[PDB]
């Protein structure tokens, strides 16, 4: 039951690492998983819908890691908590790519998929406008920006510059010089008058 | 001859503004344009070939615009510089939010798009790192990321933000908010130790 739902999710993955969902047939996804494809049907309405399953997993997972480190305090300069925190989606996203790739491809297509990521991006904006706040409140960051617009810009920096160091797109940051690239951008405009 | 292409671009660039490429057909596009389809066939293969040559055109624009600047200084301190500069992006792209709604949605299905966005994309990041090198060089700016690699980091925010801007994208700058938003961080990113 879970079982068979998790062989589906398993064998999407797994296939789309090697094509688009565009060339991967409910067919293939029933052969992997062992079923017959009225067997897939019952426990998905669609290859999109298993898509849609995976990104909802690997969207969670970065946040519940996020949550994580919100309530664990590493014991750091100001560096290395954005470092740290900017890593949870590197090392999400990253162990991904498949997922991240088609998912982020299916927000043309799909308002379900377009709906996940901006609720989740939101999110995401808040906690580093919150965190932002939190650090001119304490004197350790000028109040230059609205918080919550600069918050805004660097979480659409990182969603872009990520997702082309993993694609190996051109133009992109290298995969091994991403999160320094970033890291720099963030301290040098949350702390820089 | 160049008029009836012109009247299909412009027709083109029309419809754009009220629906996508895909719930306009090559019928409108002719009757907008007052000749038959058969005619348009003649000047175009394809809907998805008009949409290049208008994006073509507000790519070069945006290119020669940056060039012009480069060749004419205005007279301000560094932060203006670079005001100045992304300007012509918000200016340029700004004006024809269909086309460049429309044409970022086309690099997912269209090589040719693909590859016009990449080789710009490109050239810009080069001319942004020259210009990082020549503040470095000055003496105005520390010698901290490879300026290539930041050049692209700056770059991807900006294509990235800016595009969500203009489309009114949950999560987005307002877009009266986002040259300032921008300008900040390339600022405090290129000047910050
Ligand atoms: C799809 C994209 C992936 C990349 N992304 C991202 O790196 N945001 C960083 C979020 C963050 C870092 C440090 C502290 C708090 C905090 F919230 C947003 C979502
Ligand atoms: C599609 C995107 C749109 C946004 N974009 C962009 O703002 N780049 C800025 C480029 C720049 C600014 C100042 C000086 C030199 C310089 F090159 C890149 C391309």
């Amino acid at each position: 039951g879970d079982d068979r739902e998790l062989a589906i999710l398993a064998t999407a993955e797994n296939l789309l690492e090697d094509r688009p969902l565009a060339d991967i047939s409910v067919d293939d996804l029933a052969k992997g998983a062992g079923i017959s494809r009225p067997t897939f049907y019952f426990y998905f309405p669609s290859k999109e819908a298993v898509l849609l399953t995976l990104l909802d997993r690997v969207v969670n997972q970065a946040d519940m890691a996020l949550q994580t480190l919100a309530e664990n305090p590493a014991d750091t300069d100001r560096e290395n908590m954005w470092r740290t925190g900017i890593n949870v989606f590197f090392e999400t996203f990253g162990s991904h790519k498949a997922v991240t790739r088609a998912g982020q491809a299916a927000r043309a297509t799909s308002v379900e998929v377009a709906e996940l990521w901006s609720t989740f991006m939101q999110k995401w904006i808040a906690y580093t406008a919150a965190v932002i706040d939190a650090e001119r409140d304490r004197g350790a960051a000028p109040r230059t920006l609205p918080a919550h617009e600069l918050a805004t810009a660097l979480n659409l920096m990182n969603e872009r510059t990520l997702f082309a160091s993993f694609a190996g797109e051109q133009p992109s940051v290298p995969e091994a010089r991403v999160l320094d690239t970033l890291v720099h951008i963030w301290v040098t405009s949350i702390y820089g008058e």
